């Protein structure tokens, strides 16, 4: 399955204040749990959250409830991407990744994205777009025991680390 390190930061609004938390922390914001094919689901919020997503049919960032987080065992290695000035994410091996490409967002598996794609992040006062370009790509043997994931209903992107545009 698809998933990031816990160590990942998202962007959140928590109880109307919007903030960063890592997807280990953001897990951990939730009840319930129950095991089930191997992984762990937790559907229930402990605080008031939304997730903040960009809505790629109007170019805007906007918010959405969360409908469960996600703690599977790690299986497979992980992609970092290391961004022009200096902001990075890393993401299981397979997991959808935006790029921007001719005015458009192409979601491509995490291995198939090369140096020089375009990576979109946020200005969080302004809500505007900015392109970054991938400079470096590492192959990560997997480092924990456990990823996480989460789905955001309807638009399915999320807002990561230093306020990269990604796929959930
Ligand atoms: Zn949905």
């Amino acid at each position: 399955g698809n998933a990031f390190p816990g160590d990942t930061r998202i962007l959140v609004q928590i109880n109307g204040t919007p903030q960063r938390v890592t997807l280990k922390e953001l897990y951990e914001l939730f009840n319930e749990e129950h095991y089930e094919s191997m992984v762990y689901v937790r559907k229930k919020p402990k605080v008031d959250i939304k997730v903040y997503s960009f809505n790629p049919e109007e170019g805007k960032v906007v918010l959405t409830d969360i409908e469960e987080v996600i703690k599977a065992p790690a299986t497979d290695h992980l992609i970092r991407f290391e961004l022009e000035l200096g902001s990075s994410f890393e993401t299981t091996v397979d997991h959808p990744v935006l790029v921007y490409e001719n005015g458009k967002f192409v979601e491509k598996r995490a291995f198939e994205v090369r140096e020089g794609n375009i990576i979109i992040i946020i200005d969080e006062s302004t809500l505007e777009p900015l392109k970054v370009a991938v400079k470096k790509i590492e192959f990560i043997e997997p480092p924990e025991d456990f990823v996480f994931s989460l789905n955001a209903k309807k638009y399915h992107t999320v807002i990561i680390n230093e306020n990269i545009v990604t796929h959930q």
